[PDB]
């Protein structure tokens, strides 16, 4: 029934229609004849004038006719969007506007394909379209990467899963064997999505996982002073800068580096230098492995930092720890190769286990190590011109504040302003758009809008969108979970898609302690003396897929999903073999074994 | 039959209905819902007032959520209504369904304003991990409400191994908890060096501070025979450590209280900071043990916070509270903010509280700030704050499917 | 909508092309001398190339399709194309050179 | 015409007297369900003291002449009488007391 | 609001003027019967910033003091004026 009615008003860019009849909820799938955002078309002579439903009801009737017919409302307002070629292509803009009394039809599957489908090789699939069957949402990949992105919505909207879906579909070895992406995971949930297909760096590594180490000498002077001391400004700063210079010159005299000499040596130069010698020498004047010995207070502060397991990813790097003689097992080559040259495309620097006080100044540093490294080798086969990079940032509204005075804002602004030339992207996952600096959100290319409850942030989004289309933006606060409105220059026209959820078992979940589980189980007496013996020294030391075996230490070992290792002590080994032979996993362990014996997770 | 009128205008997220608070719109096989946003002569189209400004039968309604085939009720809609549709009035089964949830993570805290049968379920997991917040007024009687919450989520019926702490000042909760909860000795050597200098000596500045640190260092060393300075090892007043920990966290009783009425107002901020830091540090190191926060999460609640979380308060308490707000999520540590005057609590902290309970609010400054520090909002949740009945509360946050109006009662 | 209004009002001529969002359209109408009802309503759907030229440089407002420059004489920026670069099979790299 | 219609609606019984302006007759007749052309068209020629009562306090609306209270009980503000106070001969006064 | 009925009832009613005569009553509306918002509006003008909070709190001390010695309860402006103006 490809027919609706006859255009009665024509304002050039705002036509109106008079619906003729009855609305039927087509069963099987549920697609009605006409919705609020549904497309319409108008054959004119030989070409097609397509439009979008802008308003439905009494808001579309020509104004003065309300006086004529106060309670008669059967009109629609359609805003005409583009046009189809003569069997050539769909292009925006109109070669010739319609007149009164024309014919107005409804969009059919061939038109779905013509409008939505395309032939360029860049476009890829990121979930099918909503309100119609089997139409993949095609997003230009080149533009999305080089023109920067963003995600916005409400807390429960589900932006982490959309980002996971995009990363999964953008790095498959089938078509993009040499992809490259970096994610500044914060809450620490993506790491569960890509079990055996991405590299993950933590602060407390597991048996089969890496340790995030950022050598303290890969920093500039300002960044290093900011992280260590808080940004001194007196003569103490001068003294420390001179000491760093002296240490670097000394090590260069000790060891040779390609094409660096005393004439081209600066503090910014990333070469090894021993922090411990610096501290010990600057403290002796006011009075190594072990830290037993007018910038005194700074030196007590740094001394406290030295012997602190929290700061084990800076001063006690696994193998980037530098000897007294400025000698290290490995140079920055291995670090760069692991971060960006590894065999796995995507890498995740989950920063959950970081002192929040420094988190911002940490983010910036990484963004400065990467860009500065991919800028001075832009002609080699390992730069951004030959294998571009995409950076992801989770919870961006805390660091990119309009008035924030941190360093991360500078790095992100620099990537946005200058990343086009050297192929560097950016993806800002956020939750409160109005917080983000309006100068940066206006330079992001594409926008994945989602559900937005606050009226104070919807207005911001509407006011900062390149194509403020209203047929698809009057429905912001009602979208489904995963229903995304894509608007930008990375797509030919606005899209209203649903993102194909990732398959079960491949999803993000920050392993929060479920209070219900940890409070329902029966109380068991605690060994608080263990708590004290563990705190004095400042140290930490359903389904079942394997069970450990040992009959000499009187201990049991079990492994759950997500790589959870449990060691149960004071367990007679007779019960060990009983359980092993029982062939009852999840039930016998439930029976009288959950809360009988002591156990300490490792 | 129940009926109101017919839909006569749509723009996606805002509907107008012409007549012959929740509302439900049927579509067949599915049920849309919504709330009346604007009512009265102002709801009519902009230029339709001129034609007829005295005949008002238009109601503006905002779509809110959808309900499937007796499966669940989820926000946002997959379809929309079109001219010619019908509108009903919410009935008892409708409330029974939209507020009824089958997830085991929901706990009952009361009932609805109109209906008493259906409980006012709240997701405790998020309420604890994400964070909490209670904003009230002097005449709202927040004490009874918060007491009901605390002794309703902590009953030994289903959570025998709970663990809560209250930093009460006025001591009013001592009477409320007769014997169903504990009631209350901070050693002078457990606390860190700098806090000890601040509390007792008055914050010495000159080289006497260095000399005193030195002396405490050697006294600390000589204690060992009969390494670091800050070690919490006793050295040579009861108030001016496994047993103390168990009394604080290891006690058989589920809840515990700390009445600090008698102590001076000057040092009380430093004392709350010291206590919160001690608890957090202990439960951060004990992560990988049965005593840790990963195996028995702890919740901290403090009232009269509006004098401690000020915009630019310089006390040590703010630092520890911020640490809990940011990093405390990972280690299974919660927090609950009770305050009868929230205009003073900084926005940058009140903006991180996931769940918000609102009570009788009269002044305009508070009413503006609460709206300015909320992640969700509905038009039918702003003009009724000052008229709330004592004992009622408005729940808005991510720990509830939809914002609610509920009465809290003891079990 | 971002250009300073006082400066934008002192430009004699305008080439109003396609204009999408509802704010810049109004801000352009707010600084155009010969606001002309017939042609200014069709602003948001001018094709790729069309340009409504309004000002004193023309006797009467036009609606002109700018004549495209010949192929090869087009503006282009040699930015990388990630889809054609990420597809090439990875080649072992030595990062001693980058460092 | 200006009073709030929201608070006027709930009122039960209404007294209406002579009305002259044409903007108020519409509001008053829009405040009554008993839309009678006679009951709101004879309005603008009602003598002083006449009035029409419409509502549930009266069995049937109709027009009546309200009797005046007797001489000596009749509301009136004691505003100055300019004609009488300006007719009398000018009296020399001293403003020192006024200051 | 025009003093026009006083003559209607020569002796059948009682009037409450604002500047009465020897043989007539005086209207008296004790301020303290007012509620907080009303009092602030009448005396100050409905301030919002710190001043509103300061005055709202200030009323409370005097109200509770009067109550403990013996919400619509009597209290004195003059003491308020002197106390928080002397500050
Ligand atoms: N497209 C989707 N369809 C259905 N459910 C989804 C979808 N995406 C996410 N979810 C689910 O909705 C819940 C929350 O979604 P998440 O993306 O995992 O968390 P999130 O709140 O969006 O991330 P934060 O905290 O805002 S950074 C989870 O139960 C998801 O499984
Ligand atoms: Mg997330």
């Amino acid at each position: 029934s490809t027919y609706i009615g006859t255009v009665q008003d024509v304002n050039g860019a705002n036509i109106r229609v008079v619906l003729d009849s009855s609305l039927k909820f087509v069963d099987g799938q549920g697609y009605r004849i006409g919705q609020i955002g549904s497309f319409v078309r108008i054959p004119i002579g030989y070409i097609n004038l397509f439009g979008i439903v802008s308003q439905v009801g009494a808001g579309a009737v020509p104004d003065k006719l309300l006086e004529v017919e106060p309670y008669g409302h059967r009109w629609i307002s359609v805003q005409l969007v583009g046009e189809e070629g003569i069997k050539k292509e769909f292009e925006r803009g109109v070669s010739q506007y319609p007149t009164i009394g024309d014919k107005v039809h409804i969009v059919t599957e061939p038109d779905l394909k013509k409008i939505y489908g395309t032939q360029n090789k860049k476009y890829i699939s990121l979930g099918n379209i909503a309100s119609v069957d089997s139409i993949p949402a095609l997003v230009n990949i080149d533009t999305l990467v080089t023109r920067h992105s963003a995600v916005l919505g409400s807390t429960g909207s589900g932006k982490s899963t959309t980002v996971t879906s995009i990363l999964q579909r953008i790095s498959d070895m089938s078509q993009f064997p040499s992809a490259r992406i970096i994610v500044f995971d914060i809450h620490g949930e993506y790491a569960a999505a890509f079990k055996g297909k991405a590299k993950v760096y933590k602060v407390t590594p597991s048996n089969n996982e890496l340790k995030l180490s950022i050598p303290y000498w890969a920093l500039t002077c300002d960044e290093f002073l900011s992280v260590a001391f808080g940004g001194l400004e007196g003569s103490g700063r001068n003294a420390l800068i001179d000491k760093i210079y002296e240490l670097k010159l000394q090590t260069l005299k000790r060891q040779e580096y390609e094409g660096i000499n005393e004439d081209s040596l600066t503090v910014d130069t990333p070469i090894p230098f021993s922090i411990h010698k610096l501290w010990f020498d600057l403290y002796r004047a006011e009075i190594s492995l072990k830290v037993v010995p007018n910038i005194r207070k700074p030196l007590e502060g740094l001394a406290s930092l030295l012997k602190d397991p929290r700061y084990e990813f800076l001063f006690n790097a696994d193998d980037w720890s530098v000897n007294l003689d400025g000698k290290t097992n490995k140079d920055l080559d291995a670090l760069l190769e692991t971060w960006v040259g590894s065999e796995e495309s995507i890498s995740i620097f989950d920063l959950s286990g970081m002192p929040s006080s420094i988190l911002d100044t940490l983010i910036g540093i990484l963004i400065r190590i990467l860009y500065d490294s991919l800028f001075w080798s832009r002609n080699q086969p390992e730069g951004g011109r030959e294998r571009p990079l995409l950076v992801v940032l989770e919870e961006a509204h805390t660091y990119l504040g309009k008035d924030s005075r941190g360093i991360a804002i500078d790095g992100v602004r620099k990537i946005v302003k200058e990343g086009r030339k050297y192929g560097i992207g950016m993806m800002l996952v956020s939750q409160r758009p109005s917080e983000i600096d309006s100068t940066i959100l206006s330079q992001c290319g594409t926008l994945f809008a989602l559900r937005m409850n606050n009226s104070s942030d919807r207005n911001h989004v509407l006011g900062a969108v390149s194509d403020s289309f209203e047929g698809l933006m009057g429905m912001l606060p009602t979208l489904r979970t995963g229903e995304a409105i894509i608007i930008g220059e990375s797509v030919r026209l606005p899209m209203r898609t649903i993102i194909s959820p990732p398959p079960f078992g491949r999803r993000p979940d920050s392993l929060d302690p479920d209070v219900t589980a940890k409070w329902s189980n029966n109380r068991v007496q605690g060994d608080y003396k263990e708590v004290l013996t563990l705190w004095r020294q400042k140290k930490v030391r359903s389904n079942i897929l394997s069970i450990g075996y040992e009959a000499d230490s009187m201990t049991l070992e079990i492994e759950f999903n997500h790589g959870l290792v449990y060691q149960y002590y004071d367990v007679p080994e007779t019960l060990h073999t009983e359980l092993l032979a029982a062939e009852s996993h999840g039930k016998f362990f439930n029976s009288q074994i959950k809360n009988n014996y002591r156990f300490s997770r490792i």
